[PDB]
């Protein structure tokens, strides 16, 4: 049967997890106008030449919302970690859910990607090369995106599956 993948979007307030989430399902940006809540967003892809079905989980970037922090840390299967390339603090702050994944796994090796978003904004405060190097001390693949002109968002989520299936071996 086909394999299916739990996938979660972590990372700070704004950085685009929402809207990250929804340009690879629903192949749209979303900005100024209004949208309904899902949390929950379901797609079928091919990768390498395997069919598989992708369950995304959007989590609220505000601390203040946690219930089900352990719980969706705990049932992910792999964590794309969200900054953005505007946002310092947002690139600090993965230090901090990459413990929290740690810690509800319990493992040093879970699979994750680290994601800059907001590539096609002028107004970068975080280098390539300084991602680049934090995602080589965790050993994780590094991707910069954009929500807004679908640049690397395929290849993020495909990449994160792909860290899943090394893993499962
Ligand atoms: N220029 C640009 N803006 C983006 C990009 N991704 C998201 N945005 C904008 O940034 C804002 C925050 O995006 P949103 O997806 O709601 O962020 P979030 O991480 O889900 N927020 P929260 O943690 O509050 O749930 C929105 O105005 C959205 O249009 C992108 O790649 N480029
Ligand atoms: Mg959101």
């Amino acid at each position: 049967g086909m394999t299916e993948y739990k996938l979660v979007v972590v990372g700070a307030g704004g950085v685009g997890k929402s809207a990250l989430t929804i340009q690879l399902i629903q192949n749209h940006f979303v900005d100024e106008y209004d949208r309904t809540i899902e949390d929950s967003y379901r797609k079928q892809v091919v990768i390498d030449g395997e069919t598989c079905l992708l369950d995304i989980l959007d989590t609220a970037g505000q601390e203040e919302y946690s219930a089900m922090r352990d719980q969706y840390m705990r049932t992910g299967e792999g964590f794309l970690c969200v900054f953005a390339i505007n946002n310092t603090k947002s690139f600090e702050d993965i230090h901090h859910y990459r413990e929290q994944i740690k810690r509800v796994k319990d493992s040093e090796d879970v699979p994750m990607v680290l994601v800059g978003n907001k590539c096609d904004l002028p107004s970068r405060t975080v280098d390539t090369k300084q991602a680049q190097d934090l995602a080589r001390s965790y050993g994780i693949p590094f991707i910069e995106t954009s929500a807004k002109t679908r640049q690397g968002v395929d290849d993020a989520f495909y990449t994160l599956v792909r860290e899943i299936r090394k893993h499962k071996e």
